[PDB]
């Protein structure tokens, strides 16, 4: 029952990359179990980035992430946290390999299209911060016997 | 601004076509302004499909549309209602042209992946049934001067 | 269980379009049940194209279809015959809609990349010419409940 | 040797669709024989649209077509003029089929991404207006026997 | 003759509709398809295919899984097709696979990793001869040959 | 601004990959600012490859690069030189990652489809060698605030 938190940032929304991000996870067999588009409040973004609160760029980041709508979502599947990190690519786009989201679409670390949880512990916290238990949908994937051993 | 209601049906979710549906609208420059994943109640489905009650086998439709999660969403832009119909393709996939969603992905009118509003009046009615006003997001598309005159 | 006969012609093989033809049927949920690559004999081609002997330049057709390998295959699913015809596009590529195989890839009716059965009667006849019953594979598609009612 | 004139308009340049337009023609086996990016003077655009110069929307059209770079190009192959029309789609995007350029990417006739010749006579005029003979390249396509009969 | 490699879509690749995708990855790199078929593989054939694994604990589970649905064996031809085939498929474990590889794009689980490919030219020639008779292998001259290799 | 020189080689033109190369840069937000198709002269190619002029393979490389038309072009954006190298992939295709141009399409170092500048100094020299200043176009990209921080 592993899950990860993925969020399309304001630049991903502006550039029309929301569907592209979702499709990369769907094609790897991962289950979409929650999604919404929203204007994130300052307090929500400060709690989301709480590990960065002591850093000089924290206020600039929180303001940028509230400057347009975001699309938080949740995917479920085997090794979805670690594979999600690989699929997004390095934080620095010039260090990202081609075929990753940031390697294909991004030029600047400050405009890198999408967030993903960096660990299981972070994923569980971020999922519960952005989504209430009622917003998490549950279903049995038909192709389940052919994606997992 | 013109808006239309698009909803991925439970078979579209199962088959991993949510991102595909979204990308077809983003590709055409349309703005995503709301989206969520949910289990639709029978009462919501019966009101949504009020017009089809004069047709045979209404319980089969309600049971199909509540057999898994759905993804309702709202897109904004010029002629988005009529263009949304063309992009989805004919209701019957056999009558749909390749390049449309149903022409590319569907074999059966009863499993046709996605719903879209058939008129401006239906779009306004459906948007208000599925989304509260606070759920619709507002932003200014950077490419606006290049997608319409 | 409806089935249709699809065959990539020698120009489709040369131009690297075998995977593209197969993927157009797979993404619509159709089941691949047989496939091979072969050099078709003149006797097989004359029987396959029996109905075209009433048209001019029959030796030219047999020679072209013998000028390189072909890839016959069989797909199974609801309305696969009539949808197969639409997916391939009009015989003349200049009458084919964009989104069809011939509309996307072909310039010449004489080099139109792929063959498909025009009827269920023709499909049954063509499947028997090209494949022994022992070559057809049988399996249960996991997504079956989601591609048709 | 049939040829047509295709030109990406300023909105197609801005939206990063130059490669998409070119690929639509390459995948149908058409030969790129000339291409360049330029800022077209008002005077050059007035000659290209000579037929519209007395109409009320003429100053608006010339200002838009000089508001950014354009990419004129020439493609060669059988039926390239008529097939180019179908591949671009109807002038008004809302009348365009899915799978055409304007059906996939455009919302507004005034921002319809790309121009293409409407006839052999227009193609010859437009090619000779935008390109000198020395800019037209000549080569023998290796797949020629597999695209032509 | 030219270098060849054996590629086979596994039962999960067939179920998930990925046969055309695998083929197209090789075609777009200029490689020539020279044989292909869909079949139910017997346990006898699969034990010989995986004979180097016969001493390992997971061998019976692997043979049973690989016979639980149809597979699509095929053969591609071209310069360095064995080595490049391995790179295109990606690492055995999908979580170690780079994005852009088949397993990195589509797979979650090493036991459901969609496709097999030969790991050496010796293996490639043994696997081709095991799954295909010489008559099933087709020969043609690729038109773009002068533009894909020097 | 940062610019890099990219050139589709004669095999990339023959194989219909010109639009694919362009789209790889466009989708990463890089601006196309110059392009043309031409038959490169022996003297032009000798100057382009002047760093290799003492090597054994130099005459054969120069001869091959004039054996068909090429498509030189210029892209502009942040880190476009280093990212261009990554997007093209290793010089030898067998050392190239999947997702790069050479990793996706090439088998042979001598037929590796595309050239790209290896440094800022090389890019400036190559741009001025192949393009006169009147061929370089500039425009204000609308999505600039969403690709650069």
């Amino acid at each position: 029952p592993e899950r990860t938190f993925i969020m399309v940032k304001p630049d991903g929304v502006q550039r029309g990359l929301v569907g592209e991000v979702i499709q990369r996870f769907e094609r790897r067999g991962y289950k979409l179990v929650a999604i919404k588009m929203m204007h994130a409040s300052e307090q929500l973004l400060q709690t989301h980035y709480e590990a960065l609160k002591s850093l000089s760029f924290f206020p600039k980041l929180v303001a940028y992430m509230s400057s347009g709508p975001v699309v938080p979502m949740v995917f479920e599947g085997r090794k979805v946290v670690e594979n999600g990190r690989t699929m997004l690519g390095a934080t620095k786009p010039e260090a990202s390999c081609p075929g990753s989201i940031r390697g294909d679409y991004c030029q600047d670390v400050g405009r890198n299209v999408v967030h993903g949880s960096d660990s299981t512990e972070s994923a569980n916290r971020e999922i519960n911060l952005w989504f209430s238990p009622q917003e998490l949908c549950q279903y049995k994937q038909a192709v389940d016997p052919w994606i997992h051993e």
